[PDB]
């Protein structure tokens, strides 16, 4: 079996990107945050705290012919921007773009917290990190890749993520029409849970690229790259006017700046992530100081390859026995 899902920006700046899911019977469908940088699909629903709802679909378990109640579980989720979720646990029919997986762990939030309440646009997230970091409790859940995997034609699936624009998630193949060039493969360790992999280097701009290992993680549930804070310096460096600020949490940079291009190393392969894709506009409306793209991971205690390097590439996820990723220019 496959499965193909085109994914869409929330907003005009990426902030992040939802897929419909389909759950239950008869369906409900909701727009998921698709995650490989955690292991729970969870969803807002009809035991959702009503104060802490607003403008999501919800999930109804009671509508549905077949979900079932998985006693006794429950789940608790921390997330590294500081949100969090928790609730009671469901099996169900998923779907995602004509794949189905019966069975499912559809995890009910009884509780937000305010970040996801104030986004309207994310009814739930679906996460795409190995099963070793699901959170349900007493009994571990796999994710809806994992229960897929031994369907689809491959195990594998791909994130394809537009720049202002939609893209796609696909599962069990490999569209060879969606990139140019070859796909270049690197070694994945699961020993986080994560899709954790090792670049070979940068460029900033035109210069010359340094050959460097940074260990991180390719994060499609992160909307910024964040490296270490020698390699984010080195590229603020050649924006005049780009300083760290404290107060408004990162680097920001002058609004009528042209952007140098970063790229990053996949083994002997180069991923080019355009200048324009590092530039998230003003702080507030009105602004003349823009967000920068680029941040530092000190005191994340990992490298993040979010959606910012990831949507310059289209983004292989090999869940075979020995996973690995590939990256592709498109």
């Amino acid at each position: 079996s496959t499965g193909s899902a085109t994914t869409t920006p929330i907003d005009s700046l990426d902030d992040a990107y939802i897929t419909p899911v389909q759950i239950g019977t008869p369906a409900q469908t909701l727009n998921l945050d698709f995650d490989t940088g955690s292991s729970d699909l969870w969803v807002f629903s009809s035991e959702t705290t009503a104060s802490e709802v607003d403008g999501q679909t919800i999930y109804t378990p009671s509508k549905s012919t077949t979900a079932k109640l998985l006693s006794g579980a429950t789940w608790s989720i921390s997330y590294g921007d500081g949100s969090s979720s928790s609730g009671d646990v469901y099996t169900d029919t998923v779907s995602v773009g004509g794949l189905t997986v019966t069975g499912q762990a559809v995890e009910s939030a009884k509780k937000v917290s305010s970040s996801f309440t104030e986004d309207s646009t994310i009814d739930g997230l679906l996460g795409l990190a190995f099963s070793t970091l699901n959170t349900v409790s007493p009994t571990q859940q796999k994710t809806f890749f994992d229960n897929a995997k031994a369907s689809l034609d491959s195990p594998v699936f791909t994130a394809d993520l537009g720049y202002h624009a939609p893209g796609t998630y696909n599962f069990g193949f490999i569209d060879t029409t969606a990139y140019t060039g070859s796909i270049t493969y690197t070694a994945v360790s699961t020993k986080q849970g994560f899709w954790e992999w090792t670049s070979t280097g940068y460029a900033v701009g035109s210069g010359t690229f340094k050959s460097t290992s940074i260990d991180g993680i390719a994060d499609t549930g992160t909307t910024l790259l964040y490296l270490p804070a020698t390699v984010v310096s080195a590229y603020w460096a050649q924006v005049s006017g780009a300083k760290s600020s404290s107060s408004v949490g990162g680097y920001v940079f002058p609004c009528s700046a042209t952007l140098p291009s970063f790229t990053f190393g996949v083994g002997s392969a180069r991923i080019v992530i355009p200048g324009d894709y590092i530039d998230f506009g003003p702080i507030s409306t009105g602004s003349s100081s823009c967000f920068g793209g680029i941040q530092s991971s000190a005191g994340i205690g990992i490298n993040i390859f979010g959606d910012v390097a990831l949507k310059a590439a289209f983004v292989v996820f090999n869940g075979a026995t020995t996973p690995t990723l590939g990256f592709a220019s498109k």
